[PDB]
């Protein structure tokens, strides 16, 4: 069964009765609540349906809160929605107004003072393109160059233009607080630009008295220039290909994706690949050949997890998308679970032991390898190795089971806190014997202790 | 500049004035004439516009004739086109009729006698799905399971069901003949199943007194079981992902693609990857993140050439598709031109010398590798190696320049037939000096003779 | 300090007062008692002086009993000693006589019935050579071809001629018994030919009620044809180059030596290299350049131990030989301790863990590897790896300390039978702390249990 | 047949009738004339017997002139020869005298002013050892520590003490001149210390109007510190182990030997290994096991050539020594001709092509590699690769055939100068066809031109 994890985004299409349960049963490992849409009641209902489904099926399911970030968007139109056609002049002003088809506002108040002539403006991730003709006082005058649809509050991106905006907006902080009190397991931050951005998130968490892992979404050039620093300061990364393919040339995105996955893996941080993987399944029951290829290739790149966005949140086939994503992942993994070799050589006790434990397990045909861990850190160092052996984490903290839900190839077990190696072994055999694929005699390799011990153990027997 | 080749499909969208010229100027290396659509006049006009554009720009452009093969299609509907909806019963009969919405004919006359209850029927490569309920006399009764649109003569696929049909239909043979007299450079055959299929194509060519390279399109399970035999009997392969993803589970297609490219490269046969690479650009000016990824990944897989089908043949952005495909290819190649290592070890004189010539060229920082060749065979053995050095073929046969247009990384030069090594060197220096990248002093490596010589030569200097 | 072990042979030159002690202090790791010379009183005195010296210095010293085997030798001469000169005819008869210079007896009673015309006869390992002219009744008539000295009972070898003789003679069995009662640690058997030879030694040991490790000396062609079988049935091997270079062409001996060392190492059996390593030091205070090279090369080949024979047993510089041998070994090891890579890949629990333990130790810069073992088996699997880390064996059996004295790189510690992992760790820290260069904080890797545990431990600290 | 070359030293034992011829027929590839012994008439007679034997057998035989260098030696004794015994005081004075047993002169006039108390004095390469007690005025007072024999003019070495002496003495220059006029092919210089030493030899050669290759003998610490510089400035190196093992600790010599051979091979310079390889064959018809091992190990180290000194020059078995040396070399090579991998990567045209030519030859099972060369430079770059293919040099200069006689694996052919590639090929086929084991159809690889061409050619056939 499947090693690569699947992240699904909740929204309108999953609000109907017991669709969230259906997703979990179909293989969803992490549920993303997108704070760009919906109200707090919406998020709250969805959060609870996930907890119920996780508890009712016994599948681990993380809840991931995605903060909107400093997203730049259009203001409001008189008609609600207009149409921008190849040829037209359009004004985007920092001054407030109830925008009309030719004139409209933005949330970015430094637009006029930061846009220059020749700047490109991409709307809704490249559905409509404009070029800046002039900055007159408080207005940015533009000519539509590729036409299409514009609603209220749709997102625009100005490639190249250096944006000045705080990493967390007022909305974000409110939304972060709400999510932390609600009890989410992880937080993603959009439009991350430097390593210092995590410290702002950390300040808010410390104020409220609760921390969780923070995921940096990579969708900005500055993020890619500081990729290593970012992967080190944050707990995980999401390759956010939607905005990444408008903030950067779309032709560069495929190599950036591979570079980020490798960088994450070398540092034992989870990496998620997002956006448009099975885009066409928003309308169609089967994906395109490129979409199947894209998912297969993200698995071979070595991604911990792949994400569905519109495919589950607003589309007509949320369940089939998840099922289809899962089949592709499985088809690839059945053939081989091999990932790109890592170039870094373990110098840390935990790392060194993890390599060794894999070697032993693989050479001895072990049925599984088992790690005890507090924060998951030892398990993540084993996960990046991409062994075909079942990787089984044992922990006392139950929130850690939810956090490891987005780590490659890993199932987690909650157990009471232990005070002897004898304890650990009895514990393991007990926990594992309750599954049908584990019988007395099965050979496993156990890593334990702050980790400093490898133990080759046959289930049931007294080898300790 | 670009090493990977681009194949474009001509049709309605490229018939407008000087669009074919525009494609060639945008980088089209091979033009595919799809005999599933259009009349002989259409093909003839398009063929001539390609010859003109190739001659007027000086870019090599192959013309590839795609034979329809034993495609199974629906017959004709009374109303021309109906709608098949999730729930309905539908009959597909081998008897002739002017089919109505509930009842319709097929071209496959063994349908009733070969279809069985529970058989799936996929229409138009998975836009509509049906399941066989009963075979009553001459009719195949079906229940629509995923609904959508059905026109006249649309293609259906029955996964699993063993088809009995000759590799070349009467239509194919006529179309092959017409194309050979018209003067195409290559021929692709659809729905290839065994190595013996090429012998049928060869019989027709011999009758007419003209041969060209034959490309096996891989879109059938039997083709994949005989992959090695097929790659050896045919001159090239196209991974035809459209039908391949309905004849086989779509989740398996990505690994089949990689396996075929590797198999082609090990045998120095060109491989093309086809269908849905930038599918969304039929309607949109920019592709999806999955589509960009799919193209990038086919280049890294090691494909000689990538193909556009509907993106150029019927869509709204044929030029942009080609330009976009080219940018992605270039973005990938700029980073690296490295392909998957080959596992076979050269035992053939020409092969062994090709490896050696690459080694020399790379270690000496040579500006280019130059091969003389009759059929292109030595050049193809060098092309599969994927060196970053310009690969330059020299030949007397002008049709060979068109055939090498779909071989990785390769530019070809026509020269008069030569009868001394002194001649070859003067020839090379002359041909190469007429370009801007080549100046006196530039170091190149020349392979020559049936090939048995390597010559390290500085342009201009007397070192023969 | 030194990793490669040194075996010394005791005899007349080491019988003077406290020379045995001097050898032990100079680095002798194993003392060989050669039963081809001396009486039981001699062996007994020497054995006791070794036990005393081992106990008084605290250096481990094994005692190795070398059984003469089916050595073929001349009988007795009237004059005691004669001279065989290039040109002369000589008879070697199976009948008893008090041989003169023209006529003399042999111990081999099948000589006449097994020698044929043209057979070569080498005396004293190639000091004198003869050729067989005729077999007349009970005599083998020979022509001296290379002249030199012949005393009574000197050893002859007939290259090629198939010898029929029991692996253990009556003398051997008596000598084996005497040695087993005396309390030697190992036994070497000369002229081994098949794997079944060890079973004969085992029968004698079982009768007497005491087993020790048996070393096969390799000095026969049949031994080299069955090298793998022999290395598996015996506990160790000695490349006995003296007789090996007359039983085989001397030019083949160097590759046979390397092949045997590799074969031993692949199976974690100790290998000793013997005879003429510093031959000239029998007369001279310094060796030849070839001799220094030969010792250096045996270390690089990967030999557990090198042996001195005449250099210590009869020569004028027994102490200097040992000191000189030690300096060369150390000079080589200081540069590097790297041996030829092993080709076999660990499939056994013990083996797999040993590799892993080395990896951990090396990558973590551990001060030492520590193995607990019953028979030494786990330690030998680590020793063949040739790590630069100190390798420290812990055992309850004191005879095992003597047996491991001929295993590469290994020091042994006697300890009471600990009965808990807590025990083992306290035990290790205690034992190791009693030396300088082991201090609190030093990092070591411990292998333990039938072995199934690796434990990375800092000396002193509580991390069990 | 044999790839490794053999150097023999001529002297008293080879002066008897037709022994030089016998050596050449036994496989001598280079004859060393040692100018430390004999008069000019002696050298002259020996030189001519070598030319005759080389011409009469058709075997290439180089003549190598070994210059004594700044050898420090004792003066003359009243009794001619005395005996220095463990215990005695001995004076070695820079003042002239007809030394007696207690008092004697040296050639080194800076002895008293450069020797200090505690200095070791080794005589005749370690046969007698002394320690300096005092420097009184013009005398160096010594205590014998290891006793033995002292003749007139025997060589002493003072390890550590920095010697000041010109690289060429007056005797050397005379001897160099005489040898150059006599027509030797190579020159070796003893006690080389820096790269600048070759420039002094070059000055003398230029004065006299004739150059030959110069071999640096390595027998000094300063030589080993400047090993790379020396290997680059000189044309070849000899590991002169006799003095090297007294100027340096003898235990270090074996690794210095391997380091020098590797350094030579990386720079395509021939390396010779000298002194005491079969030392015992001065008195005995068969060597020791260490001696056989030493020769085998020098071949595996990758030495171009091994040298005999006293074994042929003064001993009782000059012919057998050469035969025995040859058998060992062949025994090793039959198994494999593989040498230690080289770490440098070819960046020079000639080097790069040599690698390539080997690759082609080996992969195509070519019967031979053929190189054309002026100075031998291309051939030496191929020789260091140690391919199992016959390596055949073609040159117009006949002295080059003599110089290549000490280069691994290489036979040379003299041919008239050619002025077309057609010429070269006809030339090769002609030259090679005159041997059995070259027949029409045999495949060879030819390197040619200043080298810039590889040509895979079947003997006889027209494929130019
Ligand atoms: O936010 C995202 O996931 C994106 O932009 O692709
Ligand atoms: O024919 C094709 O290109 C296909 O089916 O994908
Ligand atoms: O017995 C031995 O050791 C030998 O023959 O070398
Ligand atoms: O000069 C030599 O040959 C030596 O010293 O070994
Ligand atoms: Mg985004
Ligand atoms: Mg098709
Ligand atoms: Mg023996
Ligand atoms: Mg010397």
């Amino acid at each position: 069964t499947r090693r690569g994890k699947i992240v699904c985004t909740l929204g309108p299409a999953t609000q109907r009765d017991d669709l969230v349960r259906a997703l979990v049963e179909a293989g969803m490992d992490v549920a993303r609540m997108n704070f760009s849409h919906g109200d707090y009641d919406d998020h709250k209902v969805a959060y609870e349906r996930v907890r119920v489904a996780s508890d009712a099926t016994g599948r681990a399911v993380g809840v991931l809160a995605d903060l909107q970030g400093p997203k730049i968007r259009l203001g409001r139109f008189a008609s609600g929605a207009t149409h921008w056609a190849e040829g037209e002049t359009v004004r985007i002003t920092v001054g407030a107004c109830e925008g009309s088809h030719d004139r409209v506002s933005t949330t970015y108040k430094r637009l006029a003072q930061d846009a220059v002539a020749g700047d490109r403006v991409l709307v809704d991730d490249g559905k409509v393109a404009l070029v800046v003709d002039a900055v007159e006082g408080d207005d940015v005058v533009c000519t539509v160059v590729e036409g299409g649809p514009v609603s209220d509050n749709k997102g625009i991106s100005l490639p190249g233009m250096n944006v000045t905006a705080p990493a967390l907006s007022e909305k974000d902080i409110e939304d972060l607080t709400f999510a932390l009190n609600l009890g989410v397991d992880m937080v993603a931050l959009s439009f991350v630009r430097s390593p210092a951005d995590v410290e702002l998130v950390h300040e808010v968490m410390d104020r409220i008295g609760r921390r969780v892992p923070v995921i940096a979404k990579l969708e900005k050039p500055e993020a890619i220039d500081n990729l290593e620093a970012i992967v080190l300061a944050f707990d995980a990364v999401m390759v956010a290909r939607g905005d990444l393919g408008v903030e950067l040339p779309l032709e560069e995105v495929p190599l950036v994706q591979k570079r980020a996955i490798q960088m994450a893996r070398e540092n034992a941080k989870p990496v998620i690949v997002a956006t448009q993987m099975l885009d066409s399944m928003i309308e169609n029951s089967r994906p395109t050949r490129a979409e199947a290829s894209d998912v297969a290739n993200a698995v071979l790149d070595g991604a911990d997890a792949l994400m569905l966005s519109g495919e589950t949140s607003v589309g007509k086939y949320p369940l089939a998308a998840v099922r289809t994503m899962s089949r592709i992942i499985c088809a690839v993994e059945e053939n081989s679970t091999a990932a790109p070799p890592l170039t870094h050589i373990p110098r840390t006790k935990r790392g060194v032991i993890s390599y060794a434990a894999r070697d032993i397990g693989e050479r001895l045909d072990a049925k599984a390898l088992v790690a005890f861990t507090q924060s998951g850190d030892t398990v993540r160092r084993l996960a990046r190795l991409h062994t075909p052996l079942p990787l089984l984490a044992f922990t006392a903290w139950p929130e850690v089971r939810s956090q490891l839900a987005m780590t490659w190839g890993t199932e987690t077990f909650i157990v009471p806190k232990m005070q002897s190696t004898d304890g650990m072994i009895r514990q393991v055999d007990k926990s594992l014997l309750e599954l049908a694929r584990y019988k007395r005699g099965d050979l496993v390799v156990i890593v334990a202790g702050s980790t400093n011990l490898i133990h080759v153990h046959r289930i049931g027997e007294d080898d300790v």
